[PDB]
């Protein structure tokens, strides 16, 4: 198999050209052998609405039966459900069977085995076994397990709305469809539903809200409608994007404000995690409500690891993917987390475009991306850590290098999902941001004087 798809936070191919029928038989294999080395012979199974899932999912679950594990076919499902599954039923392994935001062709797998995430060397383990031959075998089972209902009443049982919310929903032909809309309504609101017919051909837009452009149809319809908010879930569920009543797009460091102020109100002292590209002003937030912040990496598989070894009630990442540990299970879903938005603002008389222009702003960059290589970013990276000076700050080098100055923050990384440098910088003035850009600018050309610097 190819070693590229085997990646940071997950498995992701190209269906056709990287990722056929065989490697996912195999891979099924290698996660059936981990789990039973682990102790966890029950292994649930999901796939999201792509075109591929029927052809892949069968191969998955074969290669599952072959090490002797007791599959729980869940079927087509968000990427959360297949993580609930894994969560309530009697066995803590699962694997989710999805391309996440990604074009068409694409698929890919994301794993949990015996309550645990994998990520990095874990994932590639998973490789080196297929490689080495190191599989178990035995004749296995699949059972068909109708979870859906099981989550729908889960969530919709612990939701309190105080009144009722007029919500665009756009599932942008996704499998989100399958739930949201109608989950959404049974809490108590009116939805007007963009795109909810899943369509892996994604004959509209593709299912990412991490992009403007993908929000254009959804601001246009709140606006139109007179709606309270406009909710964006991409592909597999797992990431939600926000738009108020006005068209402001919220972007998720300033939603986990909103979230954070919840969780720890109940909860005096909870650890709250936000990744290296979330804004100052969620760490000042959080401990003046009296929670701990923990800044961490980003990439989903990351977050869950740490929220384990820190007790943490809840994470965020500015992608998206939001994690609730409080009333919830500690995975990401951006349906749950549609759910807990709704219900802190079900419970304020003010609109949802003053319930976020309350909190304080500073202004901040669209995410920067530098192209590079695969086999040098991390390179350029290890040499800003050795070799660069950035003034006076507070220098974090847990996920590349973050800076933050009095005014203002920067941040450089390298991406794990593409071969690029991932930048961002907010600062309260425009003066002050030029002036935090200058000194990344000038610490990559002291590096490779060489590297492009569009920003
Ligand atoms: O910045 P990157 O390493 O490219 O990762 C950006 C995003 O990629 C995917 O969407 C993962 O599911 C997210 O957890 C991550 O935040
Ligand atoms: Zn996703």
């Amino acid at each position: 198999l190819p070693a590229s798809i085997f990646r940071a936070y997950d498995i992701r191919g190209v269906v056709g050209d990287t990722l056929t029928a065989e490697t996912a038989y195999w891979i099924g294999r290698a996660i059936g052998s981990e789990s039973l080395a682990r102790g966890e012979p029950c292994v649930a199974v999901g796939r999201d609405g792509r075109l591929s899932g029927p052809e892949l999912v069968k191969q998955l679950i074969q290669g599952l039966v072959d090490c002797g594990c007791q599959v729980s076919d869940v079927g087509m499902v968000p990427t959360p459900v297949l993580y609930y599954a894994a969560n309530v039923l009697e066995g803590k392994s699962g694997v989710m069977l999805t391309g996440s935001h990604n074009p068409p062709d694409y698929n890919g797998f994301k794993i949990v085995v015996a309550g645990e995430t994998l990520a990095n060397e874990q994932i590639q383990a998973l490789r080196e076994r297929i490689e080495k031959n190191d599989l178990a075998s035995g004749v296995g089972s699949v059972e068909q397990v109708d979870i859906l209902p099981r989550y729908f009443k889960q969530i919709r049982d612990d939701i309190a709305m105080a009144k009722p919310m007029k919500v665009v929903v756009d599932c942008g032909n996704g499998v989100a469809g399958v739930i949201a809309p109608q989950l959404i309504e049974a809490l108590g609101c009116s939805v007007i539903p963009l795109y909810c017919e899943v369509d892996g051909n994604f004959p509209n837009h593709h299912p990412d809200p991490g992009k403007p452009e993908n929000l254009k149809d959804l601001i246009a319809k709140v606006k139109a409608e007179n709606a309270d908010l406009g909710l964006a879930f991409d592909g597999d569920g797992d990431r939600v994007g926000v738009v108020t009543n006005t068209g402001t797009i919220i972007y998720p460091d300033r939603l986990l404000m909103l979230f954070a102020k919840d969780v720890v109100s109940r909860n005096p002292g909870a650890d709250i995690i936000f990744d290296v590209k979330c804004t100052r002003r969620l760490i000042a937030l959080i401990s003046g409500y009296g929670g701990r912040p923990v800044m961490w990496k980003t990439g989903h598989s990351l977050i869950k690891k740490k929220m384990k070894e820190t007790g943490a009630l809840l994470a965020g990442e500015m992608s998206g993917h939001v994690f609730f540990k409080e009333r919830w299970f500690g995975f990401d879903d951006g349906i749950y987390s549609a759910a807990r938005l709704l219900e802190i603002l079900s419970q304020d008389q003010r609109d949802s475009e003053h319930v976020f222009s309350a909190f304080p702003s500073d202004i901040s960059t669209p995410e920067i991306n530098i192209t590079v290589t695969e086999d040098s970013k991390f390179a350029i990276i290890e040499a800003l850590q050795r070799d660069a000076q950035w003034g006076e700050g507070n220098i974090t080098t847990l996920d590349g290098v973050r800076v933050d100055y009095p005014k203002g923050w920067g941040l450089v990384r390298a991406s794990n999902t593409t071969p690029v440098l991932v930048l961002r910088f907010e600062a309260d003035t425009e003066e002050e941001l030029e002036r935090i850009k200058t000194v990344f600018r000038n610490q990559l050309k002291a590096v490779d004087s060489s590297l492009p610097v569009p920003f």
